[PDB]
Parts: C-alpha cells; sequence; structure tokens
C-alpha cells in the first residue's frame, strides 16, 4: 500500500521528514511518497494524490479540510547583516531586497505579501522554493518572509535571526485536505497525519 | 541598469550569493536581478533576461554559451543515516530511497539519473529544488544526487556525507548563455560573471 501525498512547498520542508520517517517505521509494505507540486481537485480526484497539505482551506462539501496548525510568518535575515540588528518598521520591509519564491509558481507561498508592483520590485531574488530562498539569505543581505517553525528549525545551521513580521498578514493554518468519496486505509492514514503534525506541535 | 539573470537551479543556490554580492558592491544604480524558473531562447530574446546560467549548451550560432566550470555530481546522505557508511556501489544506489527534484520541473535538475520506470520508482520525495532535497535527505533516511561544491558547502551546516557516484553520467558542466544581438554594459556584465564563477573555482 502506497499513499500519495502533496505537501505544498515550504511545508514540505517542515513535515515531509517528520511524516516519512514515522511511516517508514511502521511496516514493509506502508510506503509513503511526496510530491510538492494540476490543482487541487484534479491531483485529488483524478490523479494519485489522496492528500493535500497546504495553507488552503476547503469549505467544499465534496472536499474535506481539517486545520492541522496555526504559525507565525517571519521576517529572516543574516545574522551577519550589516544593518539589521532587530526587528524591522512597517515601512522599511520593502526598502529591504528579498529573496521570495518565484511568483510564476503556481501555488507561491510568497505572493501574498507582494501582490503590488511597489513590492514586487523590491525582490532581487526568487527561488523555486522556500529552502532555497534561506539558502540565499544566509548568504547575503536579503531578507526574506518563511514560516516560525521552518525559520527557527534552520536558524542555527544556517545563521539566520529571526524577526517579528510588522506586516498584519503575519500568520497561516496549514489544513489536510481529500476528497470525501474512502477506504480504511485512507481513515488510518488521515488520524495517523493529523496525529504527527499535531504532535510536532 | 537592472541586469536580468536565469540562474537554474541548483546553480543559483551556488553561484546566485556570489553574482549578487559582488555586482552589489560596485554601483547604487547597478542592480542584478534573479529568477531560477518559457524555453531559454523565448526568455533570452522575448523576456527581460539577459543571460542564463544552466548546464545546458548552445551550439546555436545566434547565442554564445560559455562554459565556466565542470563539477563532480555526488551522492548526499545524512551522517546519521543506519546503514550507509561510505560510498555505494552501482548495483546498490536504486535500492535506497531517493529525494530528487521534482521530474515535472520544467528543466529538472534530477532527471538524467530516473529516466526509467524502475528508477523512478526509488524517489519518496520529490522536491521543487535541491536546497528542499537536500534539507529533508539531512533529516531522513533518504539519499540525493546532487553537484559536489553545492553538497560540500552545506555538508557541515545539514550533517551530510558526501559520496562518489558511480555512475557514468557523474560530472556536468555549467554554462553563460545570452542572445548575441549587445550594448556595453551587457559586454561588461559578460566579463564580471565569467570572472566571479572562475574566480570560485
Amino acid at each position: 500500500r502506497v499513499f500519495h501525498l502533496c505537501v505544498c512547498d515550504p511545508l514540505d520542508s517542515i513535515l515531509t521528514s517528520q511524516i516519512y520517517n514515522h511511516i517508514e517505521q511502521i511496516a514493509p509494505n506502508i510506503h509513503v511518497m511526496f510530491k510538492s507540486s494540476q490543482n487541487t481537485e484534479h491531483q485529488l480526484r483524478y490523479q494519485e494524490t489522496e492528500f493535500v497539505i497546504s495553507y488552503e482551506d476547503f469549505h467544499r462539501p465534496e472536499f474535506t479540510s481539517v486545520p492541522l496548525f496555526k504559525d507565525e510568518m517571519v521576517l529572516v535575515a543574516s545574522k551577519n547583516h550589516p544593518t539589521i540588528k532587530g526587528p524591522l518598521l512597517k515601512h522599511d520591509v520593502y526598502n529591504e531586497q528579498h529573496a521570495a519564491v518565484s511568483l510564476d509558481r503556481f501555488a507561491s507561498f510568497s505572493q501574498p505579501w507582494y501582490d503590488t508592483v511597489d513590492k514586487q520590485a523590491s525582490i532581487a531574488y526568487q527561488g523555486m522554493a522556500m529552502m532555497s530562498v534561506l539558502s540565499v539569505v544566509s548568504q547575503t543581505h536579503l531578507v526574506a518572509i518563511a514560516p516560525r517553525w521552518l525559520a527557527e528549525e534552520f536558524a542555527e545551521s544556517l545563521e539566520l535571526q529571526v524577526l517579528p513580521l510588522p506586516l498584519k498578514q503575519n500568520s497561516r493554518t496549514c489544513y489536510l485536505s481529500w476528497h470525501e468519496a474512502r477506504d480504511k486505509g485512507h481513515q488510518w492514514m488521515e488520524e495517523q497525519l493529523v496525529s504527527i503534525c499535531k504532535r510536532l506541535e
């Protein structure tokens, strides 16, 4: 039995290792495959994907979304930054140079905070994934917006300072979603995923 | 003057910080913007992109490709792996579980080593970028194929062992490409990029 999960970036960098390590320990015929990339409805219904973990909530009755956890969104910068020695004021955020997840990406994590021409002009680097964004931030004077859990996990490794985000959209809730249609394996996997993620909390 | 570069993953994680840090020091009206994502011809000719850095070589006369450096491709695994305590034999490589860059990605770095159904079945995690792949490898028993320079840069931070790749396609050359058509700024930037990359060598 192979379970196909789509864990959207950057939630894959937060949750994948925890899910994989726990579900690998169970049995030799139980496996879990991960993607991080069609729309959710096409993925769930018409493709192997059985679960989606993302920041998007489905109130659509044919689908069921379960909230997993809420997290703060933070600004990150190198601990070696020449000028940033603490939190930025609201009016200075976009006077820095930013690294962000490519806005061309299908479900870009960064899109909510660069929804104007002015804000987008501050982006000097667009990477494919948040871990690419964090690695460039750790080697440059660029700043980025990331989930607090991810930033704190790699703060020591990549030498990052983790700062409050003085924007109003400073939190996000990630959800577990699936198509309500449902064998025993799928019901079982639902409860394991909910427990793994909430246990990490 | 703003220069638009497309540095294809994982070469952005190798080169972006070096290019940005050097070209930022120069002047306040000289800037460089990075993407890592149309085809190269559309990007170069018909879009803001002025240079492409990738593992692809253009012998097409209208375009000019300059080799920057050759690098070894290696296997990476967590230093905490329960069984991997050295290089893998050719016949054991694909008996491990792999993390790789999504094969759906336009120019997936990992595609050359997963070109069969058998090889692809060994992939348990598909991420959007090589830095996402390395971070999951550092937290799991999964293995991945990465450029040696990138693996060695983060070997200590992410606690990775860097192993020879017993495959025949174990090296790649990255090139600087552009559309031969060419102001003084573009000619200048060409020489800086060649010097920055070869200096890093």
